[PDB]
């Protein structure tokens, strides 16, 4: 019985497992319940804290993945499968994971909390690319990740009703954060230094914790990778959430709010997932059926209203995007695209794909987009059209949303560091044309190249160490810069005046100004005036 | 006769002419100045189409320049060379339909390609007698026969009550066409070749050339065309029948006046009264807008220039088109607050927003917003120097560079042989401030070969450059191709095509070929704005 693996939290005793990382052992505690199983009558409802337990709870194993849609576009292809659930699916899924160094830290140690993405319809903390052992071993960090309910189970809402008020998936995350405040000190964690980081939908969630006051006393710093709470996909209005929820009930055969949610509770999990996609208003990509809702509760107003007016004086944030944000999505709806060919498109297919990548666009707004992205030197050239299609999706959904957030935060007192990630993995399985797709910086942040058996290059390994350093230095201090290291060029704060950001890749840090400034001005400043002239 | 130079006596359909032996740096040239080509359009002929000049008796003296067509005279910078050089240099009169001819001395042995100059000046000003239009250098150095004509400008040239007979409009254009017919009948008497005639003009003159390409009766009067910083399409060169009526009607009121009665009362007005109120009929506060310009009458212009260029066949048409590097700057000091030739014109963001509305007067609030968003540098949105240069570029692109791009793009796609250039050299002798770069109209002095004049204090490189330009233009006149046949070692000037969008830079350095004529920005003006404005 290893006493390093024995921990007492407020709910009872836990037994963890000693895992081997390349540089040494780490203490892992996997499958720790933080809520009562949100099953039966608890479906669609806010989570409740986990009841105390007897004896020693076995926390040596990953728990079940929250019930969710499992992707089928490319069956058995490692590029898509690496994101699919690697455990059994269950509604009973509210568990978190903790990695610490072995032996347990003597001094209180900065805490990183990871929130996965997956469009708020999917994801799990058990995925191999979320393995916290590397950051724990190498950087001596304490790393936490939770499962939260996705899809209908986490975000279906009849706004204003008591039995489906919406945003419960976000409340799951909030509860896990409270759990860290109450318990992390027992793992050697510092509850007075908690950094949230997340990617895509996870970055958006982190964003919403910034914007929801009850979450604010539970963390001190934030990192948003390729996702924002603002933007076209991360939230819906109370009106639209209600429409979709009502439609889904209709598709599965279902006080009218009360009776409707009751019939839904009798439905087998897979029955809801079966029709989950059928409630989107238009044919689209980068749109998800059940996402956070502007309830006037978790989110008092829209994310844009909130960032446009909020006071972010004592906040420190690290934000960024990968080089080819939109490429991944094209194969998932835009005719002409595939991972099995170069995806060279005609002008016709480019026009058609623009109504899909910008589903909310009027005829005139989509005309504006097509005219902005066409290279008038090569207006017909297939390679340019394919690359521009991908840029439209990435800019509309990620890059410009990010630029807007970085800008509003910086102006209103927040401390901001911005990056773009430009290194394509040598082990990447998607075709060359997709470039550096949405989500492929993650494996580097988490330290995976340090595992010899993954066959990353030495340079990639050296690079992963650099990134773990930036992230953890940022966690320690709110500044990704090494504190006593001179040489290695400095990473400056993003500001509204100078708009400085850096490129993360194999070469030394390079400072650039303006994050797609002209193009984002088009999305962030002009288009809203246009669509509002409809 | 008896004792005069026998090389200066010539007969044309209207009678005998005595010209003058002018000195040019390289040798003598013959000038025939002030040849009348129409009956003086005065009295009850005001606003009417020109009638052909009636034969005279005796030998008409053609040694001096004739009257300048009655016009507004610029008062912004009194005595300043940069404006004055464009002002009338002869007496102002409604009796002003005269043309000038320069030929080699003695007159050429074989038929020589003819060049016809059409001056610009916004259809409200201009004269063929300006120093900068001196054909003596082209004639001496290239052996060219050069013809320039006066045509009516302003109200007298373009006031129209469309559909009426007393003021059908476009009579200024008909003045030009009559001179073209004059050249057809008479130029061979000077040794010119009537079957090889190339029109060339700058600004409004260029637009005029464009109108002649688009007007059936003009088409048999020339063979090749050059358009310098102006197009028949675009925001300023034409007005609809409706708008012209509104402006004629308003100008009548402002001077105290059934279309017959109205027009008859205008004919009673002293010419200066019509000129004094000419600017007052513009619908909005603007720059690069002129009150009386060609109208779409469905006669001279059977439809809008835009329609015509989009749907016309232009096989076997050869055109040279181009622009200067800073088309817009000149206009800013005449209307956009913050701009002056006497300071650096560093403006604020506020002044930029105000200025956009003035330089794009026909834009809704949203269209104006789009222009500001497109032209703003978002890395430095408040930088006075960028804002100043952006203002210039907004005006220049909207009015010239993008209409020229559209023109070249349509003509090329529809069969024409098109050659395109950008003129990038700032004259060492330029009196405008540096910030204005290479302004509208400052390629002209080089095309005409003024630097060859020793007393003008240009540089040796400017002299050589000027000579290169005269060769391009004259080679194009002769062949339809600006390249020297022998000189193949020197870099070639490729045709402009839709596929490759090639044009050349014209500066002190050898020809550099570039691709795309403000391709991205012009997609905004030419493709997107018309969609936006119509909503
Ligand atoms: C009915 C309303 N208009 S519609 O065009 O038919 C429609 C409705 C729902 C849609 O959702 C789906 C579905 Cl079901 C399957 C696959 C992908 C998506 N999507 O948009 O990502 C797509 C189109
Ligand atoms: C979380 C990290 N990420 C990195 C690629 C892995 C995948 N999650 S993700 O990036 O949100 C994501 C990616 C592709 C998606 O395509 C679909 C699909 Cl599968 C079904 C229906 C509709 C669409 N669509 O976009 O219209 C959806 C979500
Ligand atoms: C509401 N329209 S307005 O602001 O009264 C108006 C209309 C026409 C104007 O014409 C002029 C005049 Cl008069 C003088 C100088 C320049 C111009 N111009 O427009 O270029 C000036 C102002
Ligand atoms: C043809 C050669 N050109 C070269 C610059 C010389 C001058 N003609 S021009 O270029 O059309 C020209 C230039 C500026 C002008 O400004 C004025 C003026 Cl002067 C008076 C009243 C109103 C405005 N305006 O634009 O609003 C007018 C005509
Ligand atoms: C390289 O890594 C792979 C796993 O991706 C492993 O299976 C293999 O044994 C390693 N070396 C090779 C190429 O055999
Ligand atoms: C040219 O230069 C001389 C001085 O060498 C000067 O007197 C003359 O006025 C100048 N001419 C012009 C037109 O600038
Ligand atoms: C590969 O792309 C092409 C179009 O460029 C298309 O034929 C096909 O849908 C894609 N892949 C396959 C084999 O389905
Ligand atoms: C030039 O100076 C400033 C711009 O630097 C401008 O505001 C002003 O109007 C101009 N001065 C004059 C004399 O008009």
């Amino acid at each position: 019985e290893d006493p390093q693996l024995l921990v007492r939290v407020r709910g009872g005793q836990l037994r963890g497992i000693r895992l081997k990382a390349p540089g040494g052992p780490v203490s892992a505690f996997l499958g720790i319940p933080f809520a009562e199983p949100p099953v039966g009558s608890r479906r669609f409802m806010p989570p409740e804290p986990k009841r105390p337990w007897s004896g020693v709870l076995d926390a040596t194993t990953f728990q079940n993945v929250c019930y969710q849609y499992v992707d089928t576009l490319y069956p058995g292809f490692e590029g898509t499968e690496m994101w699919n659930p690697n455990r059994e699916l269950s509604e009973d899924c509210l568990y978190l994971n903790v990695w610490t160094p072995y032996p347990r830290p003597a001094s209180p140690t900065p805490v990183l909390i990871w929130i996965y993405g997956g469009g708020f319809y999917s994801g799990a903390a058990s995925l191999d690319v979320y393995d916290g052992r590397f950051l724990a071993q190498v950087e001596g960090a304490v790393l936490v990740s939770m499962n939260y309910r996705v899809g209908t189970f986490g975000f279906l809402a009849l706004p204003g009703s008591r039995e489906a008020p919406g945003n419960v998936g976000l409340l799951d995350q909030r509860l896990a954060l409270q759990w860290v405040q109450e318990n992390i000190a027992a793992f050697g964690g510092d509850p007075m230094s908690v950094t949230l980081f997340g990617e895509s939908a996870g970055a958006a969630s982190v964003g919403m914790h910034i914007l929801s006051l009850p979450s604010r006393s539970l963390f001190h710093r934030a990192v948003l990778q390729s996702g924002t709470p603002n933007g076209p996909w991360a939230t819906v209005s109370a009106g639209e959430a209600r429409r979709r929820a009502t439609l889904l009930a209709r598709l599965v055969g279902c006080g009218n709010d009360t009776e409707l949610i009751a019939c839904l509770r009798t439905r087998p999990a897979q029955d809801l997932v079966d029709h989950e996609w059928h409630v989107l208003p238009q044919e689209s990509i980068f749109r998800f059926s059940f996402v956070p809702v502007v309830d006037g509760d978790f989110l008092s107003d829209t994310p844009e209203a909130l960032i446009n007016t909020g006071d972010f004086q004592d906040l420190q944030v690290l934000v960024g995007v990968v080089k080819d944000e939109g490429s991944y999505f094209l194969v998932y709806g835009v005719p002409g695209f595939s991972k099995d060919n170069e995806s060279l498109i005609s002008r016709a297919q480019f026009l058609a794909g623009v109504r899909i990548g910008v589903p909310q666009a009027s005829d005139l707004a989509a005309e504006a987009v097509v005219l902005h992205y066409t290279d008038w030197l090569h207006p017909e050239d297939p390679t340019h059209l394919r690359d521009a299609m991908s840029a439209v999706v990435g800019d509309h959904n990620v890059v410009c949303p990010v630029a807007q957030l970085a800008g509003r935060l910086a102006a209103q007192g927040a401390r901001v560091y911005a990056y773009i990630f430009e290194h394509r993995a040598s082990t990447l399985t998607w075709p060359l044309w997709m470039g550096v797709p949405h989500g492929y910086e993650i494996e580097f942040i988490f330290g995976l190249p340090l595992d010899p058996s993954l066959n990353y290059t030495t340079e990639e390994r050296i690079f992963a160490q650099r990134l773990m350093k930036y992230w953890t230095n940022f966690a320690r201090t709110g500044d990704p810069n090494d504190p006593r290291d001179s040489k290695s060029p400095q990473w400056p704060p993003y500001t509204t005046a100078a708009q400085q950001y850096v490129s993360l890749n194999l070469k030394p840090l390079e400072v650039r100004r303006g994050l797609r400034a002209q193009t984002c001005a088009f999305w962030n400043r002009f288009l809203p005036k246009l669509l509002s002239a409809t």
